[PDB]
């Protein structure tokens, strides 16, 4: 115990220390310990991993081996019995726009990514797993329980591959298994710019010396830009409609095209960067290209952090916000800014907020066309609807005018995700996000629910009666007990999300604690936190608290009526105001004079 050694995946760089800009890999943020918070390093472990063989074999891997005496139940069985429901009526969040959910997915994607293992392009293991479901090495399939309707239709399992791990990737040995975070821990807009110098460069337009991001050349959205198309074939975006042949978008983060709405938001940010850059060029004619890139980049980062901490978190945590995130006192170099392995599962509460359908609205916020409301599942890796069916304006209005889904103990995840999820790799619209989340909890060797309740100083129920009290639900507590036999065994993903919500928030006591700590840490340990004295100027900071997502919309679409508070539920037209009634980000404080 104490390694500090093991680390084949660098890639290492030299630190400048007087550079006023963040590296792209996240390196050099912390001067004493320069790799803290960098992309491609192990996720942090707040608690010792809990694997079946104590090292890397996940629970449920070996049939004959129990966990605390009992067999862990199949991911899908838990999915079938606890997580799914049929009635979408009455399910929407009365005070959260659809944007509430989509911002979460953006933030989370800026902070973490544990990609799956490769070791296979020109591979049969990709197929010895999909076709016959043989568990082995990195294939760790999700078996269907008896009486599951996907048996008669899909096969005997859903292919699933274990997450990538530090040092090698290969067979391997030694210490406990640690998963990789392929992105930077700092809230630094890494999802727009990339986390590798390799990708960050491809993304840029180095033809023009104006510091812009490369835009699409085959198509436009009323003279406005779109993200470039990705080079790679086979592309999944052209697969869902072999006819329209539209590839996925190339963006800072690889998951950008996962669903039409996420792609949309990515477009807004790409656009704000370029707009920000042509404006800086206008007041500092003399600045060079990189100067424009970095400074534009720097602003957008500050923007993502403000919206997130000022607008978003307080309605996620509710009354529990001040208790985990006291006000900012300044940079603290003794804080571990690394994303913990558990945070990547607690932040998945967002999955219970995804509604079953997506809408496009017209200028008066009316159904745009005859097939205006689409089932969420026709939108996974759907790029052609944007390019070939209206642009993003119709979708952005839907973001502002529709509601998020409200987590609900009797109605957790929509069937659009629990039964019809499309994986970029396989061919069917038949995966189960819920089962995958659970299978991945085990892949990552996460401690049980009660381990996490103790961590947060919350009571730990040992009995049915005990758990009814904490969940405030007899039916749920029961279902759960029958499957897991002991609360010690409840997987944290479902454990945390089953708890009733906190006052004015959207997650419970356990999740609030986990989320709260993480964010406190990425703020306090981020040398480039926007409020950190010296990072920006007093006059610059003053201009930055006037940013709002509403404005972002005005400056980058042709939408003219927007809500003043985009995250709460807004009705058209009473709640919407004209874009000219809205605080603009004044860039005058970024002007630079010679003598
Ligand atoms: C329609 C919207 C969404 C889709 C289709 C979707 C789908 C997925 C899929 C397929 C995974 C990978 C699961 C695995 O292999 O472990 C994933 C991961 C994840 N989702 Fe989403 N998701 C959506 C929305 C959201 C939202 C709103 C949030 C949070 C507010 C969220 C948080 C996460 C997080 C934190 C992960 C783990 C990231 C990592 O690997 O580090 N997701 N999602
Ligand atoms: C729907 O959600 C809204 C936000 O979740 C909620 O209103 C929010 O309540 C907060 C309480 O802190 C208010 O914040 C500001 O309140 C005073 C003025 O009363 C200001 O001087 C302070 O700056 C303080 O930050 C807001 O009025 C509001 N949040 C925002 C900015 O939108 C609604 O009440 C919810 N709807 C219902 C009826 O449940
Ligand atoms: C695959 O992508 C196709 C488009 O890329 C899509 O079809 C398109 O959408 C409809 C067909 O249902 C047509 O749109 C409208 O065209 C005129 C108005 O401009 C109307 O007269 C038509 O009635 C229709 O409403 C497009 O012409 C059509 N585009 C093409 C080239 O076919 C397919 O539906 C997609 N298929 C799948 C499986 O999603
Ligand atoms: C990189 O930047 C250059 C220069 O701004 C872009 O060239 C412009 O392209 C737009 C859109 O096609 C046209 O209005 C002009 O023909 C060009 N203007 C200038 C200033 O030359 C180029 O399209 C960008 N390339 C990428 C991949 O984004
Ligand atoms: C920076 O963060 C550290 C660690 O998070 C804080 O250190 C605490 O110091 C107190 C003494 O005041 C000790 O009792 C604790 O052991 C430390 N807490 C923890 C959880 O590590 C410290 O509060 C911060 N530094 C400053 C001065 O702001
Ligand atoms: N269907 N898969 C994805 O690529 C993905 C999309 C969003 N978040 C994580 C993974
Ligand atoms: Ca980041």
């Amino acid at each position: 115990s104490w390694e500090v050694g093991c680390g084949a995946p660098v890639p290492l760089v030299k630190c400048d220390e007087n550079s006023p800009y963040r590296t792209i890999t996240g390196d050099c943020n912390n001067r004493r310990s320069p790799a803290l918070g960098a992309a491609n390093r192990a996720l942090a472990r707040w608690l010792p991993a809990e694997y079946e063989d104590g090292l890397a074999l996940p629970f449920g891997w070996t049939q004959r081996k129990t966990r605390n005496g009992f067999r862990v139940p199949l991911a899908r069985e838990v999915s079938n019995k606890i997580v799914g429901y049929l009635d979408e009526e009455g399910v929407l969040d009365q005070n959260r726009s659809l944007l509430f959910m989509q911002w979460g997915q953006i933030v989370d994607h800026d902070l973490d990514f544990a990609p799956e293992t490769e070791l296979g392009s020109n591979e049969h293991s990709k197929t010895q797993c999909e076709e016959y479901c043989i568990q082995g090495d990195n294939c760790f399939p999700i078996m269907f329980p008896k009486n599951d309707p996907k048996l008669k239709t899909q096969g005997k399992c859903m292919p699933f591959f274990r997450a990538g791990f530090v040092c090698p990737t290969p067979p391997y040995q030694s210490l406990a298994r640690e998963q990789i975070n392929a992105v930077t821990s700092f809230l630094d807009a890494s999802l727009v710019y990339g986390s590798e110098p390799s990708l960050a460069s491809r993304l840029r337009n180095l033809s023009s010396p104006l510091g812009l991001m490369a835009v699409n050349q085959e198509a436009w959205d009323h003279g406005l830009a779109y993200l470039p198309f990705n080079n790679k074939k086979p592309s999944p975006c052209e697969f869902i409609n072999t006819t329209a042949r539209v590839p996925c978008f190339l963006a800072g983060d690889f998951r950008a095209s996962e669903q039409i709405l996420l792609a949309t938001a990515h477009t807004l940010l790409l656009r704000e960067h370029n707009r920000l850059a042509r404006e800086l060029k206008k007041l500092n004619p003399h600045w060079n290209g990189e100067k424009l890139y970095q400074e534009a980049r720097k602003i957008l980062g500050a923007f993502i952090q403000i919206i997130t901490f000022r607008d978003y978190l307080p309605i996620v945590l509710g009354s529990e916000m001040q208790k985990w995130i006291p006000p900012y006192q300044g940079y603290n170099n003794s804080v571990d800014p690394r994303i913990s392995n558990v945070f990547t599962f607690a932040f998945r509460f967002g999955h219970m907020e995804v509604p079953s359908t997506v809408s496009r609205l017209d200028e008066n916020y009316q159904p745009w066309g005859p097939e205006a409301e689409l089932p969420l599942h026709t939108l996974f890796f759907n790029t052609w609807r944007i390019i070939k069916d209206g642009g993003i304006d119709p979708l952005v209005r839907g973001l502002l005018a529709k509601k998020s889904k409200l987590m609900n103990q009797d109605k957790m995840v929509t069937s659009e995700l629990r039964n019809k999820l499309f994986q970029p790799t396989h061919k069917i619209h038949g995966f189960d996000l819920a089962a995958i989340n659970l299978q991945r909890c085990r892949d990552h060797g996460m401690p049980g629910y009660n381990s996490w309740r103790g961590f947060c100083g919350l009571s730990q129920p040992k009995t049915l009666k005990g758990l009814q009290t904490v969940l405030k639900n007899k039916i749920l507590a029961k279902k759960l007990m029958d499957l897991y036999k002991t609360p010690d065994n409840i997987d944290i993903w479902i454990g945390g999300n089953a708890e009733p919500m906190v006052e004015r928030g959207r997650v419970g006591p356990l999740l609030a604690c986990l989320l709260g700590r993480q964010f406190q840490q990425i703020r306090d340990g981020d040398r480039f936190w926007w409020e950190n004295p010296g990072v920006f100027t007093e006059k610059q900071r003053d201009s930055l608290q006037k940013v709002s997502f509403s404005r972002l919309i005005c400056d980058n679409t042709h939408i003219t009526k927007v809500p003043l508070h985009a995250f709460q539920a807004n009705n058209y037209p009473h709640d919407f105001v004209d874009c000219s009634t809205v605080d603009k980000l004044d860039l005058s404080p970024w002007a630079s004079r010679e003598n």
